[PDB]
């Protein structure tokens, strides 16, 4: 469409997330207003316990939205039929928007597979969130189901894992840790014992859809060990979260929170699959200690940004595992607004640490092939960082985001109206 008809729609109906075209104009506005002006501080306007949360998320990477977002959104009802879900829950997760904005330069299928991975994290997260309830409301049967589900989910990823190198089979086998006694190595594959296939988990169609795509698209020609490795790390992290949330003794320091969030942010799973979509790819990077730290900085930045945006909702859940609340518990002078400022500052320092690791990783490359591979893999993680910022910025319609921001809806509608008018006025120049 033209800026004139979009301006007419915004002046009359405002901005929506139900019309997928609006997101293209929102992301275009954010790039022109911020990135294109050298301003890498994106506004986040929300509330927490009645306190105004008015902060800036720092991210110096180029904003973009996938050209496939229109088709992804147009097929969202078919996609949702895979899930055991209400549409109310599916709409708030909005994996179509997450994948399109964090993975903007991929094919339709390579963008959709990222949506599937992020949706898997959200649905498992909301299943684990049952442990947030008071002790008198916990149902042990739901916890038994959850513990069985993630073990069965893990085996489904094991079932597509047939590495060319036996060293990669040992890498995953040694990484199973407390899950290893449930598995056996059988004909070059890691298999769950038949005793523990006791149910069909509620999101098994989703997990099978993920495994089928990875098996059919990447397993024949690429080394998918890191995809499996990150899934193991995530599933073990969910188990750690169950153990952490199960014991109502919440004793996580900020560093222990970082180490825990390194496992459960799920973006490393999406990066592992996205890495396989590019010819520039170095499997050795995954065991490079500097690259592993770069992935951890990325997960922590997303976590800290998420902690600010989820603060008011998680405060009502009495959920203590949020960097905003951990800092307040350690410092009594902090209210919610001042704590969010500290989290935002920590996120800025992690971003600078990310950029410092990036320069060191690329300088350590031994040849052009490895440099271009590392640079491509780092670029993929940068896409997710700016994508997640814009994801939270553009929560402008209630029901189509985990954390609707009515102050962002008002701010973006006021600002995009002036920007679209400037496009119309100088047209066709
Ligand atoms: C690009 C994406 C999608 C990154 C993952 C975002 C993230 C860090 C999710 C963690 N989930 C939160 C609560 C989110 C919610 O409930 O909406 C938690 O459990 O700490
Ligand atoms: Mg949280």
């Amino acid at each position: 469409e033209s800026p004139k008809e979009v301006l007419s729609r915004v002046q009359d109906a405002g901005l929506t997330l139900t019309n997928p075209n609006d997101l293209y104009w929102m992301v275009d506005f954010l790039k022109e207003k911020y990135y294109d002006n050298g301003d890498y501080y994106y506004p986040i306007k929300t509330v927490c316990d009645g306190e105004s949360i008015d902060v800036k998320f720092y991210c110096p990477f180029e904003p973009s939205l996938s050209p496939h977002y229109l088709e992804l959104y147009g097929s969202r009802d078919e996609r949702a039929s895979i899930y055991e879900t209400t549409m109310k829950k599916y709409n708030r997760i909005n994996s179509e928007k997450t994948s399109a904005i964090c993975t903007p330069y991929s094919s339709y299928g390579d963008t959709q597979i990222v949506a599937y991975f992020y949706s898997m994290m959200y649905y498992i997260n909301d299943q684990t969130a049952h442990l947030k309830l008071p002790e008198s409301e916990i149902e042990s049967e739901l916890i038994d189901i959850l513990n069985d589900d993630i073990l069965i989910y893990l085996n489904e990823f094991m079932s597509i894992f047939e590495p060319e190198d036996a060293q990669d089979l040992e890498r995953i086998w040694d990484f199973l840790d407390f899950y290893q006694p449930y598995f056996s190595k059988v004909d070059g594959k890691i298999v769950l014992d038949e005793k523990y296939l006791v149910r069909t988990p509620s999101q098994m169609p989703l997990i099978k859809t993920i495994c089928e795509y990875v098996s059919e698209q990447f397993a024949p020609s690429k080394n998918i060990t890191q995809v499996i490795w990150e899934v193991v790390r995530y599933i073990k992290g969910v188990k750690d979260e169950i153990h952490i949330r199960g014991d109502k003794s919440f004793t996580l320091s900020l560093q222990e929170y970082d180490d825990f969030r390194d496992k459960v942010t799920a973006s490393p799973m999406a990066h592992a699959v996205s890495d396989l979509t590019h010819e520039r790819f170095s499997y050795e990077a995954y065991t490079n200690p500097a690259f592993m730290e770069l992935e951890n900085r990325c997960s922590e930045i997303i976590t800290y940004f998420n902690d600010v945006c989820t603060s008011d909702r998680e405060r009502l859940d009495e959920d203590p595992f949020n960097s905003v609340f951990i800092l307040m518990d350690l410092d009594p002078s902090l209210n919610f607004a001042k704590s969010c400022d500290v989290v935002v500052e920590h996120a800025y320092n992690k971003m600078q640490a990310f950029l410092k690791l990036k320069e060191e990783i690329l300088e350590s490359a031994s040849d052009e092939e490895e440099r271009l591979a590392l640079a491509r893999m780092i670029k993929t993680r940068e896409d997710s960082l700016i994508g997640y910022v814009l994801h939270e910025v553009c929560c402008v319609e209630d029901g189509y985001a985990r954390d609707h921001k009515p102050l962002m809806k008002a701010f973006l509608e006021e600002e995009i109206t002036k920007s679209l008018a400037e496009k119309v006025k100088f047209n066709p120049v």
